[PDB]
């Protein structure tokens, strides 16, 4: 079997490791600073092979000499711009354990702003560029297909989109690049099924969902575990699904030497493909924007 | 739990017995002409029950009058043009006996040609237009797909497209319409990862894909039950999925008063929505071509 | 599709959601008297249906006329001897609501004292004797038999094990009801692959699992959210799993006008079945012992 | 991903590529020794990856040599005792080529009479002991937990049962190790649940289930085919499930030199573990008389 370390036994962490149970996708090591925390999740979490058919282990962990075998490692340790550099420490830590104990694991980064984090972790770690994404267009365009969904009144995953550039405000959110069912949205645009007007407010509704979700006294963490599971799951299954994730630009949309959002095709290799959207000059320019907010707090974070 | 009554317990019927059984989806009854055949295969489908997890009655019927109490009711009975009055009559038969047991079953048709086939039950049956479905666009579409899945090495299901007009021959194999994780097929034209050449021997494939697999010493039964339950899902679990079926048009396309394929949504009340792709004139011509097809198979009818 | 009202959103309702929607069970109201947080997780959790296949609308409540319409209602809403006034009129409260909006829900009760709680709920909502169930047996069994399992390394299912009387400190733990892949345990003890001793050590582990958990800086939710929904997909689905619940028992075990727990079986119709062990006399006195307990405990209740 | 060959892509082998691709379990080799039937047959299964949201090749073959790389072979290949000795020559020439080009396949033996068949494969192929396993006990005790299910009302996977010996007509059905959800049956028995008559009549019928298939115009297939891919399945993930397979006997029982009827754990490792029943004198008795013709067979068969 897979062995899954989850760096990180937070909120998404606990999510992670229940969903990986009930998907009988592996091995689970719950890691983290806190003492004892990780063991009594874990403990609890292994109880549910039962109800879910499964033969995962699932123990905790404080001891970082536990990545070693880890198939896959999943980054959500972590805790304004005052913390990239705290944040940055955390993945330098976590990069120079990966190196030694598991310099072939497939890592995923989730640690916020994720696109900044995430190469951080690729350059402390060492791992090949195929080998370590970032969480972000999963969730976000998570989002967008179900807002339009329940608009159209269609299953959520037969809305198709793409958000790009990077994870957070500066997100590239492609209008041309939705469809439904396959087709075009601009059909039922045409058809006067969804206008111009509600898709704005859905587009801002999805950019500001985090916030909505705080603002509501709750935190977002079980859609971003779900879509790390089902990033995770196309590589331990070698299922080869287009998913949208943070990866190493070099030379796509212009753009070298810096992670941001962009389909990729995920299977046994890795990254097996980088999938470069043809965007026009203005949709070029909005992913520009992303970068440079990218690279301006991979600046602060030393 | 539903009631699934099988018209026609063949190849088709048993693959669908089996699947109903894996994903637990409600009591299954095999009906057919041939006597006991269809008890025999109810018997070894219904052990599977053990290693699947599910609890479904599996029965096998010779009485027409089984259809009594039928949630769904799925068509495959049947057996050149020369068919066509004799399939005629099995549709006429079969709808007197919906018509007077089970008016209000959610009705899906596979007996070829589809596409005359359904409306001559809806006709013979009186149930309700958003009621009763053909089996073709999700079965055509399924290979284009698959097809198109190999050559890009992407996850099957990832790439989406749609076949529209009729089942058989005359099908419409749209390629505007064809994605790749939400992305036009175009872009992948234009980066050199797929040619026109190889899509248009692709589409040759399709079109020609049940022979293929005849003059392979096979028949073409699995992936045809495999999209007949995907649409029988849709609507029992309410998952309001797009699919392609050949259904009731009312002026869609310029077409009226006569059945053909185009997107559809499934759900609980059966075809909540019929989708009209926006056609170009060149895309409609060969639609007509479809439907006339149609028409001049349904006069040969009866 | 069903209506599931998670009446309590807290840590258990969280999970309770997250698995309704990877499980496509049914659409969910989490109700809460806490305000906008159960909007909130609402919001976060409906987006799974994305990277899950789903179509379950997750919606939050704070108002209890949405209890209307529910087909499966699960209480966990409640907060020493001290606490049982306190959720007895949480009981009455959630009771008279149910009463008025939803008589005919399946009812499953998960608030601690739980043989208690169940009882009272049963008495002030007025539903029948097999609508209404509490959480206990398929949860404590579960840690005897994923225990078990590590040390025999088999397949944590294949362990089966009846734990009786009530959840709590008094739960009946019944070696001779212990079984392998079907074998009697005591066959795996005669070859010397798990002893006695290790039996009782796993026996008091499993009756202090939950403080276990919460001594390691945790709380007991993932499993009991994972029981509980294994206990309401066996309703929705007509699945008819022998489950052990808390039930009213009429006789059985020599006991009456109490709640204990015991299998069951759980279809269409709720509780279909109970099951009555054939207790010997020194199985039946720890079982007596369980019952009052639970007496002892509902006179304090008021 | 896994490579799944089925030498033998009859009746039994489409059955099993189907439910691999919607299991996702690996990818798939339909072999047999007719022209392009399985080239056919492979062609139509590989659609259903669409469906099933899966990406699982499926190929067909003539030559022996894409046996190369499988982890996993399944042999249903075969066509009264005078077919002993044409199947064990099949098995000889499999043998050979699995020594060649696959020798540390997982080995799943289906062709009838199973328990000969197996050790003969064994013998040919050199594979080792915990390598090599025959279909038997999990399709038998398919069908008497499902005939004792429909008569209990309750879950078929709620009912274990313990058939041993041989496959066939030998088979030795043992009323002891009856439990319907994890209790003796015979507590049901005593309750008037189930008659002891009843259950001679269930044991009967299970005996000759096969034989009913055949006289009612069927073949049985389906049931085969998923229990042949429950075992492949808890090899392939690492279950650790207890099922009853034939496989090598060292001194259980009394037997050794011979291969029959016990449940085994199957994991990555193969047979993990051989379970000995604890038969009684009786028990035993029916054992040997099952294991006299597996040796009067094995006799035959050159
Ligand atoms: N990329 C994206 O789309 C999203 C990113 N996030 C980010 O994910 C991260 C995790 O979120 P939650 O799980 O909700 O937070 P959380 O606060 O519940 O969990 C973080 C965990 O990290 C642990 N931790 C701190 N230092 C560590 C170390 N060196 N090794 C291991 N564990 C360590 C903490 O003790 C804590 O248990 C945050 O940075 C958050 O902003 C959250 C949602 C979406
Ligand atoms: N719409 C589509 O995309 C596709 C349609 N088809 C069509 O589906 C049909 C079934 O195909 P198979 O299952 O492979 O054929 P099959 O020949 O195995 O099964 C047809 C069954 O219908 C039974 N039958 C005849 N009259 C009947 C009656 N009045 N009531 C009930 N049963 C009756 C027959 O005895 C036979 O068992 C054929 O018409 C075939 O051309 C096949 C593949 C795809
Ligand atoms: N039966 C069993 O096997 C088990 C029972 N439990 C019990 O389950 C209960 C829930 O546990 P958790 O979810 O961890 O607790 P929690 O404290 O996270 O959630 C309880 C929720 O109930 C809400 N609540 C209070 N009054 C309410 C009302 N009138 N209507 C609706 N909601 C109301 C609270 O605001 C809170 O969100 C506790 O009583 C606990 O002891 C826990 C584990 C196992
Ligand atoms: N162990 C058990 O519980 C059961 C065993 N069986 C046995 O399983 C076997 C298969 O049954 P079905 O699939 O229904 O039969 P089938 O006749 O449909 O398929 C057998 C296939 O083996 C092929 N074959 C013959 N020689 C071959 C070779 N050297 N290499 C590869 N393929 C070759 C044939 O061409 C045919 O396609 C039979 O021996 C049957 O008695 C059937 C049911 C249960």
């Amino acid at each position: 079997k897979a062995k899954i370390v989850l760096v990180g036994s937070g909120m998404i962490g606990g999510v992670m490791a229940t969903l990986i149970v009930q998907k009988n996708l592996g091995d689970v090591v719950l890691f983290d600073i806190v003492k004892n925390m990780p063991h009594g999740k874990a403990l609890d979490t292994s109880h549910t092979n039962v109800m879910a058919y499964s033969n995962c282990k699932v123990s905790g962990s404080n001891t970082y000499d536990d990545l070693a075998g880890a198939d896959v490692v999943i980054v959500t340790a972590g805790f304004r711009d005052d913390l990239l550099p705290l944040n940055n420490k955390i993945m330098i830590e976590i990069g120079g354990h990966i190196k030694k104990n598991c310099p072939n694991a497939f890592i995923i980064v989730v640690t916020n702003p994720v696109d900044v984090m995430v190469q951080l972790l690729h350059q402390h770690s060492g791992v090949p560029k195929n080998k370590i994404i970032g969480l972000g267009g999963v969730l976000d365009t998570s989002r967008l297909k179900y807002y339009i969904s329940q608009k159209l009144n269609v299953c959520p995953r037969d809305v198709n989109a793409h958000i790009v550039g990077a994870h957070g405000n500066k997100m590239v959110l492609l209008k041309r690049y939705i469809t439904v069912g396959g087709i075009p949205l601009q059909e039922f645009i045409n058809n006067k099924l969804i206008s111009d007007a509600e898709l704005e407010a859905i587009f801002d509704r999805t950019v500001n969902t985090a916030l909505e979700i705080v603002n509501l006294h709750a935190s977002p963490y079980v859609a971003p575990a779900a879509a790390i599971i089902e990033m995770a799951e196309s590589y331990l299954k070698d299922l080869k699904k287009v998913l949208i994730c943070s990866t190493l630009l070099e030379g796509q949309y212009g753009h070298s030497d810096i992670f941001g959002g962009t389909p990729v095709v995920l299977g046994a290799n890795g990254v097996e493909q980088v999938i470069e959207l043809q965007l026009n000059s203005e949709e070029k320019a909005k992913f520009d924007e992303a970068i440079a907010e990218t690279k301006r707090m991979k600046a602060l974070a030393h």
